[PDB]
């Protein structure tokens, strides 16, 4: 579990979405796992602007950070769940480092700020759904 508040904006995992989230609905897309629902109170995160490929993710499963380099923002294969079918994820990037179902929602950051957020992982991998695209959380 885990969230980005930016603003009057809360970004979290698609397929972690709450009925809040789904009744203050802004955008969602399920080819990015992602979706954004509004908020009253002011939001505690700055999003970066970069192309960073090194950063800091936080992993729930071993109550720690964790440094990693990472891919860039790309198309992805995913398997299929409770909540998707077999597909390809966009905007994924992929580092060495552990993950299990239950981290996704971890944030990722560079010196920039907040770059994404666990969404996928697997045999040493962890995959982050990016942020950095979406320009209007800032406006
Ligand atoms: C950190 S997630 C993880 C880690 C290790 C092993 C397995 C997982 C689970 C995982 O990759 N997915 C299941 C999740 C319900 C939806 C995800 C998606 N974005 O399509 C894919
Ligand atoms: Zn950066």
């Amino acid at each position: 579990s885990g969230a980005i508040y930016v603003g009057n904006y809360r970004v979290v995992n698609r397929h972690l979405a709450t009925h809040n989230d789904w009744a203050n609905l802004v955008w969602e897309d399920s080819s990015r796992d992602l979706l954004v629902s509004s908020t009253t109170a002011q939001g505690c995160d700055t999003i970066a602007r970069c192309d960073c490929q090194t950063g800091v993710y936080y992993c729930s499963s071993r109550r720690k950070h964790y440094p990693v380099s990472f891919s860039k923002p790309s198309l992805i294969f995913v398997e299929a769940s409770e909540y998707y079918p077999a597909r390809y994820q966009s905007h994924l990037m992929l580092a060495v480092g552990h993950s299990e179902p239950g981290d996704c929602g971890g944030i990722l950051r560079c010196q920039h700020g907040v770059v994404g957020i666990v969404s996928t992982g697997g045999n040493g991998l962890v995959g982050f759904a990016d942020v950095r695209d979406l320009l209007w959380l800032d406006e």
